[PDB]
């Protein structure tokens, strides 16, 4: 049978969700317990954690504006998601999502990871752009696995604490 | 890097690629190689087949309507593609997809299939409801593993025969 329920307007789901894509929750997941998981996110939310995603990532930016921090080539560089834009994000490609706007808007597409293949969350030196901290998780539940990894990283300087150049990283504001 | 490209404007991509979102080419996958198969589906197009997907399929009706003649606890039914709709179809639930409007265009992203995972495609009696024919395939390519496929039933009273009252299927058009 449909598990999960029949079609339904998803410009009147976005409306009456808006509550939910504003801080401090900023996102929901469309339906549970799928392998696709269909995220709606919305803002503003700034964040300085690249996640490291070993499977692709689809957006499709259906109201306001965001963009991308990403390493590419070894090299920051940003990807915009402007208003209508669609894009495909590779496996392990670095992203930091932004999403200045209030009222902003973006599907994002995944797929549940199989036991085994983890997802990485990493932070850099805003000095030397040297690799401060990373954490690996088998991603299960993102409300739960994902909050207390962040908060563990902002209130230790040694996780902040870059290697490299031993300048102590901002945390969770740039 | 970025191997699937850069995002770009949808709308101005679906606009762009109106000439092949109609009779006789139909749909146009947005990017090649890629895990998520992401295509933009136009019309008109009335099919009388039925997928079997070992995967999920996610639809959204970006523009016009359409339908999904599905067979949900042994029992025809119909799900509307309303423009705004958005849809998380389970594997293996029966689909035959109608999309009886011209300039009408949706996203459906599926998954690329393992190495012996399977797609079926078949076809039932309008007569007595029961299963005339079923094909699996590898399916690895739609443009080459597809339409010989539903042409090879087409050109067969025998694939086309109903083995429960001997009615013969009408093949292409219901
Ligand atoms: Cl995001
Ligand atoms: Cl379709
Ligand atoms: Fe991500
Ligand atoms: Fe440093
Ligand atoms: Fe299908
Ligand atoms: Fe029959």
């Amino acid at each position: 049978m449909l598990t999960y329920g029949a079609p339904f307007n998803f410009p009147r789901w976005i409306d009456e969700h808006a509550h939910l894509l504003k801080p401090p929750v900023g996102n929901r997941q469309v339906w549970q317990d799928s392998d696709f998981i269909v995220t709606v996110v919305g803002g503003p939310n700034h964040r300085t954690d690249y996640h490291d995603d070993p499977l692709e990532e689809f957006f499709y930016q259906l109201r306001g504006n965001a963009y991308l921090n990403l390493w590419v080539d070894g090299r920051r560089e940003r990807a915009d998601l402007k208003e209508g834009d669609i894009f495909l994000l590779p496996p392990h490609v670095r992203h930091s999502p932004q999403r200045p706007e209030a009222g902003s808007a973006c599907l994002v597409i995944e797929r549940q990871r199989p036991a085994g293949m983890l997802d990485g969350f990493e932070w850099y030196c805003d000095a030397c752009g040297h690799l401060v901290h990373r954490v690996e998780v088998q991603l299960k539940s993102i409300v739960t696995d994902l909050p207390p990894l962040f908060e563990s990283f902002y209130a230790s300087e040694d996780k902040r604490r870059c290697p490299h150049c031993g300048q102590v990283h901002p945390g969770r504001a740039a």
